[PDB]
RNA sequence: GCAUAAAGAUGAGACGCGUUUUAGAGCUAGAAAUAGCAAGUUAAAAUAAGGCUAGUCCGUUAUCAACUUGAAAAAGUGGCACCGAGUCGGUGCUU
DNA sequence: TTGTACTGTAGCGTCTCATCTTTA
DNA sequence: TACAGTACAA
């Protein structure tokens, strides 16, 4: 009557059995709903669910970024017409809304058809004066003429738009480092310090370590070359420090004027240089050469002296393509001139032409070009430039991401500083300019949302909209960096309602010290018994060792103190050496301040919202120690709160728990048995500090990939109970695969089952026991069941169905009942050293086997019956249990369940395809019809819809009554769902029943003759449906022959399985035989099959391994799912596409329950 | 609990490309189908259609068999034993 | 004039910062 | 892998 529930959860699927307790699956008479004839049908009770994988939220977070960033840079370049408009409305006003327009057809205009200059004549005269924007860019930053206001928009315009990265914040100047030699000026700044003045000899300084990997190697050999030396690592030659700080800290070499540790930074220099710049420079012809070296790798050489170095390089890049490009057309001209017209003509050969107008990239065309460069004569430089990856450049790569926005701010603020005086609301709000190029939003703050984002943690002062400009004084950036620390640290597992300490808090470390110290017990000389330290002795060994330094040793006890009488205090001996007071550290009267200290350095990292949170003890401290504590910054926070280690008092020592780790005499107790103890008044408090299954399912955390397996699995074990009459288990049984992202998540997938089905299904109790355990919750690893599949020949092959879930899971569950039976008393290891627990779970599992081999070579025996022993009851039977076991796995009907979803995500796929006269493009937007501007293509079906109704066809109009099937994008769901008969009516369709409308998301399962399947992948595409339940004997062959030798067993064993295989030779014709007749009866691939005994025909000769593992192959042609191409021997089989659904709209659609048990067939044929 | 690993999540702020349409007067010989030649590097705009609480916000993760109640949330709906097994069949009790 | 049947398409490279987490 | 685009076939 009692039976046990057999899980194996995965990330695709989840198997499920039900068992009796003498292993066999029972099946039941399952009422069948619909308008179908047959009204009840035999199922077993073991199956599978199969779905999709759950996907992360990365790349929709990904998206949701780009799109905010597109939205806030619209926002910029509306900022920037807002500013121009009231002036540009004097001057061509139209102009806005031609660069609006600019996308539109030249009839969907409403102005002239030439964006800038609107007319012809002006237009090109513009572009022949200035063929880039770049050119513009230079003359705008370099002449000194009043320029038309339209060209200082666009200029404008494009730095705003696309504005380099942010990755340096120090306000670096290029044209203080244009050049590529700064060893004079540091060498001068130095023997004015450094009173030597030596003889010297110049040398180009910043390109000699660009050669290589920046480091010593090259350097200290080229400085003292550069420099004659009378030092080796202070000669302040280009020594590599000045340019770039050593990455671990180490103190100066030939100091200034103080001892610092130099370190690489951009953040920092600007303040820890205080031995000067709270004092008063090498430091400045450093910071020169450390502009200098990136910024020659980045721009290249200027010669001329132009205060828009950038938009030079660009320039030149222009010039040398054109006279390259003029160059390459005469040389193939006068020698290959049979390849001109692919090269230049030809945009789909990766030439030219395909590298300009077609699509081929630098490198493709550089791969396509070189053996056509090299073939020829008189191309050396152009070698040599495609060499160094310099040959016929654009303006606009993809390696423009290493330009800083301060060389964009360079040349806006030069062009605004040309312009200002001809137009005078250029030079009104120039600061408005710049602050619109130079803004960010901090990390920090996250979107400026109005409390209508589920992402937004912001809180605003005021309640204007924020522009860049009142962003200081509309958000409040210290409680919105508060609340971006604030939302992300859970809080303690023991009581949830308050935030845990930072980890380098005093008094956190104090616990962590204290509670590690506790349980250190000292077996010596004095006392015949051990004895843990006492509080003064833990008091002795933190005060002398701790509060001094950070590392520890006991010994001072035996050796210092009972004659005189993975732990730190890190944070004490930091402050220490700040504050420098042990007072301060020691007086607990202010500590609740000092952890504020602490907690700010650990909330806030940017510099001046920590001294805004200082201001408030100004009055404490001089100027010179917030300087120092400033500089001080902490990370990482602690794992409980302050209420469990100070708010509390045990009601019978009296102690604080954090007193107890102080002092708790002979007989110390750690943190955890403290608080796991009853007796001491904490057990009860922690429950009293303690309601959905779908928020349980996300505060356990995990990826939302976990929420898919488990919630499947409790589906499952939910419907299970329902089918056996609401009749709990007495066991459930799940595979836990403890001893690669699937098998991550699967033991994320794994974890919580027993938690959760425990919680689930036990919850009666009474007032003895606050649980009645009644459904024993078991844990298996994968090695248990594996060992027992390969122990007594009930092998796997994954490859020919989908089975092996279901058969795994029926493992589990008899393995598992047949374990604790066998060993009662161990049910607190499973139910809900390492060399050791491994020999132990090496040897449990002998019980099952007849004969018994140690490792010695030699034989015992073991009964058939297994019996408990402590009660004579019966738990394995050697004979009719393994008859049993075979029996089950050669069950023919096991239900699998593909679980039906309707599908989300994106509209279509992501490529703009080029316009067409084509009805199957997608509008880019509402008034960008498709057959002028192009769209997308490939729109995914959320689920399809089968619809009956008249449409007019013919060209005589009259209603001919259809039924068919139709995609519903995901595009047009919404507006589906909002009314589905005006959408379809839409679609042409006339008179739709309503209630003939059925909703089919993908994979509904439908029935055809002879028992074939087939499940709807669309509306125009289905996938195969059937499961090709081989028999036992023949898979057990097949794994025995396709691993032939790497079966690695030991010799005569291994050696009686070669013969075994050797001998049944003909189950090869008997499994081509199953294979032919199933896909005869429901693949209908003929010339496929056909094809495939061909092939197996011509390989009849070779060798039993080669043959049977292109057997396994062979098994992609009948797998469930969609059509793959697999490869026999020599032949790649392509394969039969399911590529009309006409089929299906007279079958009999199947309504499958999560366990499949409960049917609702529909007869299709009956409708309309 | 801490130290020593690794693997993975969730969120925010930025950058550079890419694609798309338009603008960058193509010339000559010609009924031309055309053929020769010249040119090519850049810009604007969009970057899920869109939505309304209109924010420098939100829009691709999770959840979803059918049927009966329920706005929704949700709740509810399907007899058993035995002999067999080509995707489940048959026989026998029961209302 | 419209159903099969075959080869072909399919947005991606980072960077700065936060906190977590399970399994050894 | 599910659409799409050419190119047979009715």
């Amino acid at each position: 009557k009692k039976y046990s529930i057999g899980l194996d959860i995965g990330t695709n699927s989840v198997g499920w059995a039900v068992i009796t307790d003498e292993y066999k699956v029972p099946s039941k008479k399952f009422k069948v709903l619909g308008n179908t004839d047959r009204h009840s049908i035999k199922k077993n009770l073991i199956g599978a669910l199969l779905f999709d994988s759950g996907e992360t939220a990365e790349r929709t977070r990904l998206k949701r970024t780009a799109r905010r960033r597109y939205t806030r840079r619209k926002n910029r370049i509306c900022y920037l017409q807002e500013i121009f408009s009231n002036e540009m409305a004097k001057v061509d006003d139209s102009f806005f809304h031609r660069l609006e327009e600019s996308f539109l057809v030249e009839e969907d205009k409403k102005h002239e058809r030439h964006p800038i200059f609107g007319n012809i004549v002006d237009e090109v005269a513009y572009h022949e004066k200035y063929p880039t924007i770049y050119h513009l860019r230079k003359k705008l930053v370099d002449s000194t003429d009043k320029a038309d206001l339209r060209l200082i928009y666009l200029a404008l315009a494009h730095m705003i738009k696309f504005r380099g990265h942010f990755l340096i914040e120090g306000d670096l100047n290029p044209d203080n480092s244009d050049v590529d030699k700064l060893f004079i000026q540091l060498v001068q700044t130095y023997n004015q310090l450094f009173e030597e003045n030596p003889i010297n000899a110049s040398g180009v300084d910043a390109k000699a370590i660009l050669s290589a990997r920046l480091s010593k190697s090259r350097r200290l050999e080229n400085l003292i070359a550069q420099l004659p030396g009378e030092k080796k690592n202070g000669l302040f030659g280009n020594l590599i420090a000045l340019s770039l700080g050593l990455t671990p800290n180490f103190k100066s070499n030939f100091d200034l004027a103080e001892d610092a540790k130099l370190q690489l930074s951009k953040d920092t220099y600007d303040d820890d240089l205080d031995n000067l710049l709270a004092q008063i420079d090498l430091f400045l012809a450093a910071k020169n050469l450390s502009d200098a070296i990136l910024l020659s790798d980045i721009l290249r050489v200027n010669t001329e002296i132009t205060k828009a170095p950038l938009s030079a390089s660009m320039i030149k890049r222009y010039d040398e393509h054109h006279q390259d490009l003029t160059l390459l057309k005469a040389l193939v001209r006068q020698q290959l001139p049979e390849k001109y017209k692919e090269i230049f003509f030809d945009q789909s050969k990766n030439g030219y032409a395909g590298y300009i107008d077609g699509g081929a990239s630098q490198e493709e065309f550089y791969k396509f070009i070189k053996p056509i460069l090299e073939k020829m004569d008189g191309t050396e430089e152009l070698l040599v430039k495609l060499n160094r990856e310099d040959l016929l450049r654009k303006q606009r790569t993809f390696d423009n991401g290493s330009i800083p926005h301060q060389i964009h701010l360079g040349e806006l603020h030069a062009i605004l500083r040309r312009q200002e005086d001809f137009y005078p609301f250029l030079k009104d709000n120039r600061e408005k300019i710049e602050k619109i190029l130079t803004f960010r939003i901090p990390y920090y703050v996250g979107p400026l949302a109005r409390g209508n984002s589920r992402f937004a943690w912001m809180t605003r002062k005021s309640e204007e909209t924020i522009t860049p400009w009142n962003f200081e004084e509309v958000v409040d950036k210290g409680a919105s960096a508060q609340s971006f620390i604030e939302r992300m640290t859970n809080f303690d597992k023991n009581l949830p309602n308050e935030k845990v300490l930072p980890k380098h808090s005093l008094l956190y470390e104090y616990f962590t010290v204290y509670n590690e110290l506790t349980k250190v017990k000292y077996v010596t000389e004095g006392m015949r018994k051990p004895a843990f330290l006492s509080g003064e002795q833990k008091k002795a060994i933190v005060d002398l060792l701790f509060k001094t330094n950070r590392k520890v040793t006991v010994k001072q006890l035996k050796e210092d103190y009972f004659k005189k009488i993975n732990a730190s205090l890190g944070t004490y001996h930091d402050l220490l050496k700040i504050i420098k007071d042990k007072d301060f550290l020691d007086n607990e009267e202010n500590e609740d301040i000092l952890e504020d200290i602490v907690l700010t350095l650990t909330l806030f990292e940017d510099r001046e919202m920590i001294e805004e949170r200082l201001k408030t003890y100004a009055h404490l401290f001089d100027d010179k120690v917030m300087k120092q504590l400033k500089r001080r910054r902490y990370t990482g926070w602690g794992r409980l709160s302050r209420k469990l280690i100070n708010g509390i008092r045990d009601k019978q020592s009296g102690k604080t728990i954090l007193d107890f780790l102080k002092s708790d005499g002979f007989a110390n107790r750690n943190f955890m048995q403290l608080i796991h103890d009853d007796s001491l008044t904490f057990k009860e408090d922690i429950q009293k500090a303690q309601d959905s299954l779908h928020e349980h399912i996300a505060n356990l955390a995990g990826s939302p990939a976990i929420k898919k397996g488990i919630l499947q699995t409790v589906k499952v074990v939910d419907e299970l109970v329902k089918v056996m009459g609401r009749h709990k288990p007495e066991n459930i049984v799940i595979e836990m695969a403890r001893e690669k992202r699937q098998l991550v998540e699967t033991r994320q997938i794994t974890k919580h089952v027993a938690q959760i089905l425990d919680s689930r299904m036990n919850t009666k109790y009474d007032e003895n026991d606050k649980l009645i355990r009644e459904v024993k919750v078991i844990t298996l690893k994968s090695k248990l069941v594996s060992d027992f599949r390969k122990d007594f020949q009930f092998y796997k092959v994954r490859e020919i169905n989908n089975y092996h879930h279901a058969h795994d899971a029926y493992l589990n569950a008899v393995v598992g009942t047949a374990l604790i039976k066998k060993y009662p008393k161990l049910e607190s290891e499973f139910v809900y050293k390492a060399t050791a627990k491994y020999f132990f779970y090496s040897n449990i599992m002998n019980f099952f086997k007849t004969e018994i081999t140690l490792a010695n070579g030699e034989i015992r025996k073991r009964p058939l019956i297994e019996t408990n022993g402590e009660t004579g009851e019966i738990v394995w039977d050697k004979g009719r249990d393994f008859a049993t076991v075979r029996k089950v796995l050669s069950m023919p009907q096991v239900n699998i369940v593909k679980k039906t979803e309707v599908q989300t995500g994106g509209f279509s796929k992501e490529s703009i395809r080029p316009k067409r006269n084509s009805d199957k493009l997608i509008a880019r937007k509402k008034d960008w019809d498709p057959k002028k501007y192009g769209g997308f293509l490939w729109p995914t079906v959320a689920y399809s819809v089968l619809v009956v109704a008249k449409v007019e066809k013919g060209k005589s109009k009259k209603l001919k009554s259809v039924k068919e099937l139709l995609g519903i994008t995901i595009m047009e769901r919404s507006s589906f769902e909002k009314n589905p008969i005006d959408f379809l009516e839409a679609k042409g369709y006339k008179e739709v029943k309503k209630d003939l409308i059925i909703k089919l998301p993908k994979y509904s399962l439908f029935e055809l003759e002879n028992g074939r399947k087939r499940m709807l992948a669309s509306a125009k595409q289905l996938q195969k449906g059937n499961e090709l339940a081989l028999p036992s004997k023949y898979v057990n062959f097949l794994y025995l022959a396709s691993h032939y030798e790497k079966l690695k067993g030991s010799p005569e064993d291994n050696e009686q399985k070669q013969l075994f295989v050797e001998q049944h030779k003909h189950y090869l014709d008997e499994i081509i035989e199953q294979i032919s007749e199933f896909s005869k009866r429901v693949i209908l691939a003929d010339a496929n099959l056909d094809k495939v005994l061909s092939a197996y025909n011509k390989h009849r000769d070779k060798p039993i391994r080669e043959q049977a593992e292109n057997i396994i192959h062979l098994f992609t042609l009948t797998r469930l799912g969609a059509p793959r191409a697999f490869k026999y021997f020599d032949t790649t089989i392509d394969p039969k596409q399911y590529r009309s659904t006409k089929e299906v709209l007279d079958a009999t659609l199947i309504h499958q329950s999560i366990t499949g048990l409960y049917e609702t067939r529909i007869d299709l044929s009956q409708l309309g």
